[PDB]
């Protein structure tokens, strides 16, 4: 289920990028038994990061590699785990890098069709995980990766519990917290459900509808909940129709219950990438 790996079995080549939590590297990897040189992604986080053992690190690698069963198409697989002075998580390589930067680069060059078709399979990924009753935390167009245009994949699931956000004794989280993608609940009362993953989806949605925007640009993360309680939302982007900004729309609603489900979700964004030029207007299509 989850392969502990030796620093022998892998070996990194380059550098893909660096985030908040750390550097992912581009590289190769030999099983301990096999004769074969599969290529990863290797991400190490940055260290002195968890406030966890090495024993209970390994606990939640084993609860991440657990998702891969019976798995979902749209959700990353934890292939392994390297514990060193640094945590090393390895997973398939993604060529096209994640969503965010891919529909800032292809701008001029994305669809309707493609669009609507990110949204069902993101809400299939988020729906297989709410089925293994799992709340992601931390759903944003930057977690979400592009193994072809399209096929996408949800990454960094369980790794909020890993580096201890879960915990009362440590929130030591100053400005490295995702409050223009978190619900008002969640940032009040830091109240975390499948439902405030939905508010997350929305704000996801959008960042692929304004083709990478930054959500509340400019207004700082201090008034993000006084903005909310006014009733002011990200906008309306020029390519939606009301239809599919009324779908954004709901996912930010107040009472967590009252929004839309992802098995909801994947039913309307399926409808409406049958007929795709009637629900987004984008010139060229
Ligand atoms: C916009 C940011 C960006 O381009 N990327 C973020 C990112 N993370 C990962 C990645 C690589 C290895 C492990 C990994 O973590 C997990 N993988 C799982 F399967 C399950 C849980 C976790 Cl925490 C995340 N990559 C990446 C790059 C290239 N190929 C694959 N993944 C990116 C890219």
């Amino acid at each position: 289920l989850l392969r502990i790996l030796k620093e022998t079995e892998f070996k990194k080549i380059k550098v893909l990028g660096s985030g908040a939590f750390g550097t992912v590297y581009k590289g190769l990897w030999i099983p301990e038994g096999e004769k074969v040189k599969i290529p990863v992604a290797i991400k190490e986080l940055r260290e002195a990061t968890s406030p966890k053992a090495n024993k209970e690190i390994l606990d939640e690698a084993y609860v991440m590699a657990s998702v891969d069963n019976p798995g979902n198409p749209h959700v990353c697989r934890l292939l392994g785990i390297c514990l060193t002075s640094t945590v090393q998580l390895i997973t398939q390589l993604m060529p096209f890098g994640c969503l965010l930067d891919y529909v800032r680069e292809h701008k001029d060059n994305i669809g309707s069709q493609y669009l609507l078709n990110w949204c069902v399979q993101i809400a299939k990924g988020m729906n297989y995980l709410e089925d293994r009753r799992l709340v992601h935390r931390d759903l944003a167009a930057r977690n979400v990766l592009v193994k072809t245009p399209q096929h996408v994949k949800i990454t960094d699931f369980g790794l909020a519990k890993l580096l201890g956000a879960e915990e009362k004794e440590y929130h030591a989280e100053g400005g490295k917290v995702p409050i223009k993608w978190m619900a008002l609940e969640s940032i009040l009362h830091r109240i975390y459900t499948h439902q405030s993953d939905v508010w997350s989806y929305g704000v996801t949605v959008w960042e692929l509808m304004t083709f990478g925007s930054k959500p509340y640009d400019g207004i700082p993360a201090s008034e993000i909940s006084s903005i909310l309680e006014k009733g002011e939302r990200l906008p309306q982007p020029p390519i939606c129709t009301i239809d599919v900004y009324m779908i954004m729309r709901k996912c930010w609603m107040i009472d967590a219950d009252s929004r839309p489900k992802f098995r909801e979700l994947i039913i309307e964004f399926s409808k409406m990438a049958r007929d795709p030029q009637r629900y987004l207007v984008i010139q060229g299509d």
